């Protein structure tokens, strides 16, 4: 019994399908979070100079819910483009209350993003007091959609053969079941250098290109399964990741907002006939 917000500044994602223009584009690796002018958000790009042309283009503070962007890649070697909240102020997820993201995008078709790919919500968290040192750094994904590959349709949810790890459980939210997976990344690149850390995934069983993500509901369910996030959330951004391929992602809407359990808006973007 968390009340879903009904505030009229919330844009209905189902009909938010007007092509945006006037993007500001970034074609190289950003080197972490970069803040956006007149916006609460920041972007990050990871673009391999050894691959082909990639970009992320932000649609600005006054349209598309304020976090909308278009991304492109061609022969990338794991392109990541992402935009949303950057935190990293020593607070657990629960400090940020009930986080929601409304979205609506187009993208290139099946098998245009390599053998693995991810679309949805992404970030990191820190939990230094965790007794298992593997669990002191967390990378997370809520996966609404992907590009499939030669072997599996983009209409079929990815599994542990793509993510690695172990199915911990599942639940239903925002109109679909989600499979919850935990994976350990052993001596791999992170935001703290090469080390061992864990990854939490929620995989939407019915992939989709528009709707609302009740982000905090994922965080709550992960923690019930022993998948703890700790006390210093790094960020919470909308992501497209392409392992390879040549394609695009083009959002007409990405709108983050936060509300308390009564459903009152604490933060929303944007902001007479």
């Amino acid at each position: 019994q968390v009340v879903k917000p009904t505030d009229e500044r919330i844009i209905d994602p189902s009909t938010a399908n007007t092509q945006l223009t006037g993007g500001v584009c970034y074609n190289t690796t950003s080197g972490g979070n970069k803040p956006l002018a007149g916006s609460p958000y920041g972007y990050e790009t990871w673009i391999d100079t050894g691959g082909g042309v990639c970009s992320l283009c932000w649609y600005g503070a006054d349209q598309g819910g304020g976090a909308a962007f278009k991304a492109t890649w061609c022969n990338p070697h794991d392109f990541l483009g992402r935009l949303g909240y950057f935190w990293n102020e020593n607070k657990p997820y629960s400090h940020y209350e009930n986080i929601y993201c409304g979205f609506n995008y187009t993208r290139s078709g099946r098998k245009t993003a390599g053998d693995y790919s991810y679309i949805g919500i992404y970030g990191w968290s820190r939990n230094p007091s965790a007794s298992n040192s593997n669990e002191r750094l967390i990378e997370y994904y809520i996966v609404e959609d992907w590009f499939g590959n030669q072997w599996q349709a983009d209409t079929s949810p990815m599994g542990i053969n793509t993510t690695g790890g172990t199915v911990m459980g599942s639940f239903t939210v925002d109109g679909s079941s989600y499979q919850i997976i935990k994976n350990t990344r052993v001596n791999q690149p992170s935001i703290e250098g090469d080390k061992t850390f864990v990854q939490y995934f929620s995989i939407r069983q019915s992939p989709r290109k528009s709707g609302t993500i009740s982000i905090t509901e994922h965080f709550k369910k992960w923690e019930k399964l022993g998948m703890k996030l700790g006390d210093n959330m790094y960020e919470c951004k909308f992501l497209i990741e392409a392992g390879a391929g040549c394609g695009f992602f083009d959002a007409r809407l990405i709108q983050f907002y936060r509300a308390d359990n009564e459903g009152n808006i604490l933060q929303i973007t944007p902001l007479h006939h």
